[PDB]
Order: structure tokens, then C-alpha cells, then sequence
């Protein structure tokens, strides 16, 4: 019984091969076919492919060595190679047009899910090519889907020698009839079989996929669309600064490029980011994954008053200058899209641009009390049963298992009616004990919720919503301003509290605003609509944050 | 007596002032003089200007305000705007001009040095311009140096006013008679007098640092040049990433832009690269300064092994995995100098640049031990001495403040003469009790390395040194390659041990090596000579790493 994957890089996880550029290049120069594909191999195992693929030389080394092979095959041919001849331009382009081949990588992605060890097995080269840094990025995005990474380079050893597969089998700790190996070079997959290991020869990726499925009994092919990748907190960089001496931000840091910082909503953590970090620093971007103040690894200090906006946004400015970053792109969920907009509307300059998940702009009235503003709307109840300190803290924290639960649901799965709580006496009045297990969310993914809110409870988070008076009269103070700097609102059709046309005024506010918008999707977002998420935040911060 | 110092942005801190441009631009442009001034403070109090100053409205909304002004202003003087005239492209290529003003910085530096509260005082606006980052920029280098900024957008009161300087009065928990206040506008000035505050007009600098020097009685005008901006550790972003189940790597990270990853030596911390860490991020460059295995927060395991060259450069490229970098450039001293030479040899897809402060790279002879080849050399005897496990660590960790003091030495103070050590029984047999502070360090930064070492002493870095057979044997794999990625070799004159000498042949397996040179510089070049790193590094980064 198979337990093991096995995957070559070179036309099976990556596409198109970078064999066949050779083929490729002897049509499109009318050399003679072969030519070289047979410069390439010149030596065999002696050969100075083979001392590339075992790492004895450098691939910017072996460059001059494959022009030699190339004159002297072109020569026993008795032919001429052309006046611009470049060995070094052709493995550029072939390296640069060869991606990942998604369908081949889901396929490995769905047999660890499944509980397979997976690897990668390569012949590939030390590559110190000014251009190096392209394959650096594709080998990233792939081995980080992986169990293993074999590349013949760092072990010395090449495929097809049987030393290979003997230390590709000690690393994976398993049996050879328990491993299934694909290879897109049929000399290659050989020694596999030899050992009684299941082969498939990948010519096209569909047919390797069928051999696949069949051979290991689990669905590959036509499966519904997966979710993005999500995070590991045990395999993230975590970072701490200090704001002020009482108070240090906790955050989850990936990537390189532009800063975006992620600021989460209530009662919520960096992890409501989960689908949307992995996604947003392949894309290209350095991820800042906020724990907001009162919340996760980040302090929490009991004072309402810590918790006013002008102090939060203060601390993002510090936060910023202590980090050694002019900007970052602010991207806010719930209460941390209120914040981004404050952010937007108070410090400009440390705005690269602004992105607000549900929570609409809504400048403040300054001719009627934030009391009264929250009264007028039925659907805002909650926020008064969250006024009195220590009533929903006492419910929020009895069960912190069903807290999350009842919490975190899609539109269609909700037990709680946001309107008539105080009326009501709670939050989970008329929700069960044991609350079912959302599709949105898994056990471990509440767990992780439960395990963060152990710390300092709901104190901190329950006071965001205690500072309308102080929040009221800051805002008054930008009510000439308009926000002018790249902005983009995201409305979730389903969230029946930001409900979508609560947003129809922000244009009069922010002339230049972008839009995105979500149907069939509640008010967990992130987590509700991950893809579609993913989808409209890289495009705006392609397009606007660049 | 004065203990507080208030500086002006404009005219002060930042030259040339953004006022002085609209006189400019009439001059180049042969308007009316006065005309652009005019309609920049017209309305006065109840003015576009004023409303703009007090962040009532942003600086996007005030530009056609300024040129209906212009307008208005025109049309009385009885003359005609050229046909391309911007308030946009004057006000941008004013504030793009504007830079810090060096000695007025250095003066507030000094103050601040000698017990002072300083601080910035400023009328400013709220920029939300698509070129808003280069402020954003400037503000950021100019506010860390202070106590406190106070924009007038911020607090909602403008210079004249009296209610603000009442304000910086509050923020200063000073007495009026305590505080010296410069500013290059008269009637600005005009308040703080009236208050009893001692005032400065600046004109030229010289004359405003020879004001400021008699009336505080501290040379701030001919002094010996600064050193480097350091770091105050509580005050830094701590990075933390696990590289394996019983490893985490700490850094310290500062700065945005291409990753630079800093290396220490032996016995060292994140801290030695304290001068180039502010310096490095202000240069436009993203800094992570390790803690090196064995280190600081880093992960100390006991086992030998863990500190073969091999492991530790594994777990370098793990870290670069977990934070999503496709590469960084290496930068190391002394053991991290060493790694990033193997670093550049087994991972040069990972590499963005090399370079080495002091260790130079020496490629492994197959043809003899590498303990033989230590004890050809008689300078390496430390080396030796090092070998048996707790012999070092029992005079190393005996008392850490006289280990710090007795390593940590300039070239013209060292007690310590590396050869002969295994003779004389010890590295400090011959160093006294209670070592002199060298001019290199302050008791306050070795009581920061006394405080890192007590949590695991000497065992992890002595470690480094315990693997000289097993780095052997991976290097000897390395022969055949050369470096060919972006190199830098920095030597030091006045390193007695790894001599600038050692570093001759180097250009045979680099050949495409730059170098620099530091003359009068010990072992410990980042604090022995701070200014001269920053100048080379900065220069071959921008050069080389861009
Ligand atoms: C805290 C919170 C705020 C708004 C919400 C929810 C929860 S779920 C129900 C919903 O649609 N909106
Ligand atoms: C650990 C260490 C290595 C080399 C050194 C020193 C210290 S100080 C004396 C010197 O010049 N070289």
C-alpha cells in the first residue's frame, strides 16, 4: 500500500521543460536535429552536465563548457551555429518561461492532505546567473508544499544512479513498494521500477494524473476548486515591538516587496488572515499580519481608554517608525477597517494606500451623539450590550469553544440575530451549547482562537467598542477632509450588519474609491470567500499600491 | 538654567526651506515680487493656509485654493501666469529638495547627548500627494532623534498662536525660562519671548549653533566627528522563526528595500552590528541582524554538530524559507564572515551579494588535516585552545564583564596575544581582573553582552570552532566552483589574526571580487571603525546589491 509521492521538478511540477528548448531552438535555428540535445549530454557521467547536476561546477561555469560541446558537435555535423549564438540566452528564456504546473502540484497538495509524505527529486544545478533570483522564487513557492526537497546538486549523487534512490527511500523512512514515483525521462524512472516502486511516465499531465488516481484509490482529477494555502503559526517569522512601555504589538511577517499591513476585526486574531498571507507575498508584497492591540500575543491593557482611536492609530504610526517603514499599505477588516480609514484620513503620508473589508466610511455626525447614531439602526444592538464592562465579557469567556463556534458562520449556518441582544440578555441566548462546526472552519482552527483568547480574554477587544464619545469628537476634527490617496472598499452581499449599502455615500468622501464585491458572503470574509478575496486584493494593490 | 531645546522644521532641521521657493519661483518666473507669498498667506488666520496648517483640510484639497489665491493676486497686480503654471510642480519639487540639515541634527544630537529633552515643533499639513513618501521619508529620519514632534495638523493650533507654545510647555514639563527655541520665522519666535523662553532666529546655521553654544554652554559647533546612530534594543522589531523542531533564530529587523541579512562572529550578538543597522535601513535597504546560532534569543543546543558550517547554512536557507525571502545579501564578520563565504558557495541561488568583513575565503586543501593546517599558522593557536569542550567555557564564562572588557579592545589596547595560548593555560592569564574600558565600548553596551550570555553561555559559539573535520570534508565538495555572484572582501589593517594578507589569493576563486580597506582597524571593525563600514558597505550595496 502506497504512503509516498514522488515528484521530478522538470516537465512534471514545472512546465515547459527546460529539455525540449533544445529541441525548441535546433527548429526555430534550422540546425540539425539532435545537435543540442547531443552537446548537452556530451561525456555521459563524465561529462560536464553530470559534474553540473552533482554540484561540482556552477551552472555560470558549465555555460562555456556546453558552447564547447555545442562548436564540436557542430563541427563532426559539419555544420555552422549562427553569428548571435548565445548558450547563456537560451537557458535565461527556457528558465524564465517554465512556471509551476498547477494541476501536478494540486495533485501532490491533495495526496499530503491525505496523509502521503511527498518530494521532490531533481537533477538541477548550483545556479549563480545574474537572473537566478526567478528559479529562486518558483523553487520557494513548490518545496514549501513538500515533506522533501532531493536535489542532486546539494547530495552529489544524479538520477539515474541507484545511489539516488536508495537515499531518496532513507529519507522518506518507507518501503519502495510504498512509493510512487513520477519522472517525465523514462531512463530516469528505471531504477525506481528496478527497486519496486510505482511509476508513472508524465508525458501529458492528465493521463500522469489518471495513472495517479487509480494507482493511489483518491480523487486528483476533477475535484472541486481548493482553497488557497493557508498558514502554519508554528512555521511563521513572529515579531514584537514595543509602542509605548505598557504595550508591544505581536505580528506575523512573509514575503518581500511593498509593506501591507493586515489589521483584523472583533473578536478575531493575525490568523483571520490565514488564506489571504500566503496569497498576498507570492504575489509579491512583504505581509505584516497583525495581533491588534488587546488581542493574541500583543498587550492588553485593561483602560477603555487605550483602546480610543486616536491611541490605536497613534501606535500603528510608532509601530511603523520603530519597524524603519515610511508606509504601509493598510488593509482593515471590521474594526480594522474602521481603523484604516482613520489611518487614511490622519496620517496620509504613512498610507501607501487603503483597503477596507465591510466596514464602510461613514464620516461623523457632528450635529447628533454617537449613542443616538447607533440607537437609529436596529441591527447595531449589539454594540450597546457591548457598553457595559464585564456583561459580555462574562459571556464571551464562559466557553470559549462555543464562543468561536457560534461566532464564526457562514450566511447560511447563523444562530445569532445581531438586532434585540440587550432585549434578549446575551449574544447565545437562543444558540446551542454545542455549537456544529461551521464548513468555513476546522477544530484545530478554533482551537487556535480558543488558545489565544486564554491569554487576556475579552476585556480588550470589548473595549474597541467603548470609546464612541472620544472616537466621535477625534473624527469631527477631519470633517473637512476628503481621502485622496489610492482607497478600495470590499462589501460582502451577506453581511446583514456592514450591510452593502451602508457604503453608497463613500464616493462624496473619497472621489477616486475602487470597489470589490462578494456574493454570498457573510461577514467572516477572509475566511467565508478566501479566493475571492485573494483575487480582488492582488489586482488593487497591482494595480494602486505598486 | 535650560534643559529643553525646540527646533523648527522648515529653515531649521530641513534646508532650503519650502518658503524661499514661492520667492524663487517669482524670480525665475519674473512675477511681481511678493505675488506667490501674497496669495500663500492670503485670509491670514481665517486663510486656505491656515485651515491647511491645522489639519482641517489635506494638501491635495489646499493646491486649488492656492491657485485661486494666485489668481485673485494676479488679477489686483494687473499681470498675467505663464501658460504652465502648477502649484503641484512647484510644491513638489520644493519638498523633494528639501533635505535634512546636518550640523542643526549633529547640534540637537549633542544636547539630547548631554541630558536635554529636545524636540520639533512644526506648521505642517497633512500630505496625501502620490510623492507624500519622500516627507514621509524625511520625517521618519529627523523624528527618532527627539523626544517629541509636534505638527501643528496634528494638534489643530498653528505657530504664532499662544495656545501652542502653552502646549509645548505641557509636553516639555518645563518652566519657560528652562527652554531655548529656535525657529527662521521672527514672528513665530515673537510668543516664546513673550513666555520668557530663550529664542534664536536662524538665519545661517553658524550663527544659530554660536547662539545655541553660549547660551547652553556646550560645544556644539568644531566638534570631533559623531559616531553612527546606534540602536537601543528595547526600542527594535524582534524577529523570531523556527528553523527546526528544537531551533529559533532571533534578529532584529529594521528598514525596507532589498533584504540584508548581518552575520556576527565569535563571541558576539545581533548588537555588534549596532552602528550599521540605522545606517544600512536609512540607505533604502531591509535589515535582519541575526542572533547566530549559539546566541542572544537563538536557540543554543549543546550537540557539537549543530555548528558544523553545513547545518547552519541549512538552517540559514530555512529561515529565508519561513520569512518568504528568495534571497538576501549575506553580510558577516569573523564565523559569520566564514558562513556567507559557504553560504555563496552551496546556496548562490539564495544569494542576492557576499561580502566579509575580515574573514577572507580560503578554499580547503584536500591535501592536508584541517587541524595540521591550524597549526601551521601560529596566530590560530586560540583555535586550538578551543577544541577541548569546557576548558574555554570555564574561563570565558568565570566572569563575563572582564571577558567583554578583555576581548572587546581597540588595536592600540588589547591585553590579548592569540599565539601561545594553550602554553599559557588560557586566553586571559595574562589580562588583568578588572579590565579598563576601551574607548570602543561604553559599560552600558557590555553589560548588554554580559546579560545575553548568561542565559547560554560559551558552549553553542565555542561550538563554531568544534567542527573543523567535518567543515573540511563539506568544503573539500566546493573545489571545483567558483564564486561568481556579487563579492565584497573587507580587510582590516590592524586584525592580527585574520591579517589582510591572508586575503591575497582570494581573486582566483572570485575573480570578480571588489574590495575595501580599513586602515587602524582591529578584529572588531563594525564598533572599532563604525563610519568607515557604513561609508564602504553603503557604497558596494547601491553599487552591486540594488
Ligand atoms: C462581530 C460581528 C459583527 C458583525 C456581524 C457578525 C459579527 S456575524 C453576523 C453578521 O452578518 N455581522
Ligand atoms: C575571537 C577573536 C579572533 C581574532 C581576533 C580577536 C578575537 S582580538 C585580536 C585580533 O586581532 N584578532
Amino acid at each position: 500500500t502506497l504512503r509516498a509521492a514522488v515528484f521530478d521538478l522538470d516537465g512534471v511540477l514545472a512546465l515547459p521543460a527546460v529539455f525540449g528548448v533544445l529541441g525548441r531552438t535546433e527548429e526555430a535555428l534550422a540546425l540539425p536535429r539532435g545537435l543540442l540535445n547531443d552537446a548537452f549530454q556530451k561525456g555521459g557521467p563524465e561529462g560536464a552536465t553530470t559534474r553540473l547536476m552533482k554540484g561540482e561546477i556552477t551552472l555560470s561555469q558549465w555555460i562555456p563548457l556546453m558552447e564547447e560541446n555545442c562548436r564540436k558537435c557542430s563541427e563532426t555535423a559539419k555544420v555552422c551555429l549562427p553569428k548571435n549564438f548565445s548558450i547563456k540566452e537560451i537557458f535565461d528564456k527556457a528558465i524564465s518561461a517554465r512556471k509551476i504546473n498547477r494541476p501536478m502540484l494540486q495533485a501532490a497538495l491533495m495526496l499530503r492532505k491525505k496523509g502521503f509524505t511527498t518530494a521532490i527529486l531533481t537533477n538541477t544545478w548550483l545556479d549563480d546567473r545574474a537572473e537566478r533570483d526567478g528559479l529562486a522564487q518558483l523553487m520557494c513557492e513548490l518545496k514549501m508544499h513538500f515533506d522533501f526537497l532531493i536535489e542532486s546538486c546539494q547530495v552529489g549523487m544524479v538520477k539515474p544512479e541507484p545511489q539516488i534512490y536508495k537515499f531518496l527511500l532513507d529519507t522518506l523512512k518507507a518501503s519502495p513498494s510504498e512509493v510512487v514515483f513520477l519522472d517525465d525521462i523514462g531512463a530516469n524512472l528505471k531504477p525506481a521500477r528496478d527497486l519496486g516502486m510505482v511509476t508513472i511516465l508524465v508525458q501529458d499531465t492528465d493521463t500522469a494524473l489518471k495513472e495517479l488516481e487509480k494507482v493511489t484509490g483518491i480523487q486528483l482529477l476533477n475535484t472541486p476548486a481548493p482553497l488557497p494555502t493557508s498558514c502554519n503559526p508554528s512555521d511563521m517569522s513572529h515579531g514584537y515591538v514595543t509602542v509605548k512601555p505598557r504595550v508591544r504589538l505581536h505580528f506575523v511577517e512573509l514575503g518581500s516587496g511593498p509593506a501591507v499591513c493586515l489589521c483584523h476585526g472583533f473578536p478575531e486574531s493575525w490568523y483571520s488572515w490565514r488564506y489571504q498571507i500566503p496569497a498576498l507575498a507570492q504575489a509579491g508584497y512583504r505581509v505584516l499580519a497583525m495581533d491588534m492591540k488587546g488581542y493574541g500575543e500583543s498587550s492588553a491593557p485593561p483602560e477603555i481608554e487605550e483602546y480610543c482611536m486616536e491611541v490605536l492609530c497613534k501606535e500603528m504610526v510608532t509601530f511603523l517608525d520603530k519597524l524603519g517603514l515610511s508606509q504601509a499599505v493598510f488593509i482593515g477588516h471590521d474594526w480594522g477597517g474602521m481603523l484604516v480609514w482613520y489611518m487614511a484620513l490622519f496620517y496620509p503620508e504613512r498610507v501607501r494606500a487603503v483597503a477596507s473589508l465591510n466596514t464602510p466610511f461613514i464620516p461623523a455626525n457632528p450635529n447628533m451623539s454617537p449613542l443616538e447614531s447607533i440607537k437609529a439602526n436596529p441591527v447595531f444592538d449589539y454594540q450597546l450590550y457591548f457598553q457595559e464592562p464585564g456583561v459580555a465579557e462574562a459571556e464571551l469567556e464562559q466557553n470559549l469553544s462555543r464562543t468561536f463556534k457560534s461566532l464564526f458562520r457562514a450566511s447560511d449556518e447563523s444562530v445569532l440575530s445581531m438586532h434585540k441582544v440587550c432585549e434578549a440578555g446575551g449574544l447565545f441566548v437562543n444558540s446551542p451549547e454545542e455549537p456544529s462546526l461551521s464548513r468555513m472552519v476546522t477544530e484545530e482552527e478554533i482551537q487556535f482562537y480558543v488558545q489565544q483568547f486564554k491569554k487576556s480574554g475579552f476585556r480588550g477587544p470589548l473595549n474597541w467598542y467603548r470609546n464612541m464619545e472620544r472616537n466621535w469628537k477625534w473624527a469631527c476634527k477631519s470633517l473637512g477632509r476628503k481621502i485622496l490617496i489610492p482607497a478600495l472598499m470590499v462589501t460582502a452581499e451577506k453581511d446583514f450588519v456592514l450591510v452593502p449599502q451602508m457604503s453608497q455615500h463613500m464616493e462624496d468622501w473619497i472621489p477616486h474609491l475602487k470597489r470589490g464585491h462578494i456574493e454570498d458572503c457573510g461577514h467572516w470574509t477572509q475566511m467565508d470567500k478566501p479566493t475571492e478575496v485573494n483575487q480582488i486584493l492582488i489586482k488593487w494593490l497591482d494595480s494602486d499600491a505598486r
